[PDB]
């Protein structure tokens, strides 16, 4: 059974992008003090930025290797990774490897809970076989009650446990496992309940309205990451070849960022329901939340998140004392545990590394590396003739 704000969120699917990027566009305005501080910010982020990627094969060695940088003020969230379950015994497996991981990571907690500890992660496709395609009724049978137990463990360390987010097609179901694991007793009061969200989707801004919903009628606070999204190519493919009325994503990265600044405006101003989560590796992005969550910042507000690999020499700027220059604004990394040869998955995942490769490229200019999206979003309407207009180069499914 559905609230109403849940019962909101299929409508928004897959609008049409000239009315999804209106509607959010002035959502996403930067204030002209703020405006000004996050480019100056962003600015020399990027400018110092111009001037691996597996934490430990065991999870012991990635809890032993952690140490360096959590001293220096960073948080981990650990995932053991691998490939999508094909079976039961797959998805027992993994099961298996995360309970372990989970054993080991409360202990290394040892009751710093939530915020200031390590977490977990964990990945639905992992759970269930076959879950990018499975049937409603069994993942609710078979997944869930793996779901249920993971947390409960979680629960019993006081450690954060975050479920991740996947295609669009998966997005519903996953909503479902998460309203139902909200209602536990057995978890009635505990807020390590964490939950992924893509603002690339037009769905997002409803999906938050529905997560606000359900932080207040299950009396908890959300840890909420908020991501842009993983899988925009395999959106875009996939709409075309099923022939969709539409795309469930936006066509052109400057509206995803608009949606993200946007979408995490909604969720700073929600305290009590909200703990963000900000998962970007974007100097611009980080410079943009820095200051739109305000004066006055104390530890439970909100953190930064970014990937093992990629976001360390971004966030050593940010993470650690003001004296040394810093920002003292937590960021947590999150880690991939396993055999280094299952880390072809890394490989696997050009649309995930917009920002990082043109912070690489010493042609492009520091300014439009981190130029407004709101901003940028008005020029492209002066240039076209509209707002929000499809990337030129994608056309709807049906053309
Ligand atoms: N898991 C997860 C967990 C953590 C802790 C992090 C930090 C990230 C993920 N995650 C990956 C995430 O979704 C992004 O792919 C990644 O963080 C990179 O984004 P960002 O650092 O913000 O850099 P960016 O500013 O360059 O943004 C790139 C981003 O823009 C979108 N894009 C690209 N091209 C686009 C076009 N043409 N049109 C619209 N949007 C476009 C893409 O989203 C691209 O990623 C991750 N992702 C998940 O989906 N789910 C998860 O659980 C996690």
């Amino acid at each position: 059974p559905q609230s109403v704000s849940r019962a909101a969120i299929t409508a928004a699917y897959r609008r049409p992008e000239t009315e999804a990027v209106s509607m959010l566009l002035e959502q996403a305005r930067l204030p002209q003090p703020v405006a000004e501080q996050a480019h100056k910010l962003a600015y020399q982020l990027a400018d110092k930025l111009r001037n691996q990627f597996v934490t430990g094969e065991t999870i012991a060695e990635a809890l032993a290797n952690a140490r360096k940088l959590e001293e220096k003020g960073f948080r981990y969230s650990y995932d053991m990774l691998g490939e999508a379950a094909l079976t039961a015994a797959d998805a027992q497996a993994y099961m298996v490897s995360y309970q372990q991981a989970i054993h080991a990571i409360g202990k290394a907690s040892n009751g710093r809970g939530i915020y200031e500890g390590p977490g977990i992660s964990i990945k639905l496709s992992a759970l269930h076989p076959r879950y990018s395609r499975a049937q409603y009724d069994r993942v609710m049978e078979e997944l869930y009650p793996r779901l249920k137990s993971l947390t409960l463990l979680a629960r019993q360390y006081d450690i954060g446990i975050n479920i991740d987010a996947e295609e669009s097609d998966r997005l519903e179901i996953s909503l479902d496992l998460l309203e139902k694991l909200c209602f536990e007793p057995e978890l009635a009061g505990w807020n390590g309940i964490g939950f992924v969200i893509q603002a690339y989707q037009k769905r997002c801004p409803l999906v938050i309205d529905y997560l606000i919903d359900l932080a207040t009628r299950s009396r908890r606070r959300l840890m909420i990451r908020l991501v842009k999204g993983a899988y925009w190519d395999s959106e875009i493919k996939r709409a075309q070849m099923d022939g969709l009325e539409g795309y469930p994503v936006y066509t052109r990265k400057v509206y995803t960022d608009v949606s993200y600044l946007a979408c995490a405006k909604k969720l700073l101003a929600v305290p009590n329901l909200i703990y963000p989560q900000f998962a970007t590796h974007n100097a611009h992005t980080l410079a943009a939340i820095y200051q739109l969550a305000g004066q006055n910042y104390y530890p439970g507000q909100y953190e930064f998140q970014c990937l093992h690999g990629m976001g360390e020499p971004l966030y050593e700027q940010v993470t650690g004392k003001v004296a040394d220059g810093k920002l003292n604004r937590p960021c947590r990394i999150y880690a991939p545990v396993g055999t280094h040869e299952t880390l072809l998955a890394y490989l696997v995942r050009g649309a995930n590394t917009s920002f990082v490769n043109r912070i690489a490229d010493t042609s492009l200019p520091l300014d439009e590396l981190v130029a407004d999206p709101v901003t940028a979003v008005e020029k492209l309407a002066q240039q076209e003739g509209q707002t929000g207009l499809p990337h030129p180069k994608i056309p709807l499914p049906r053309d």
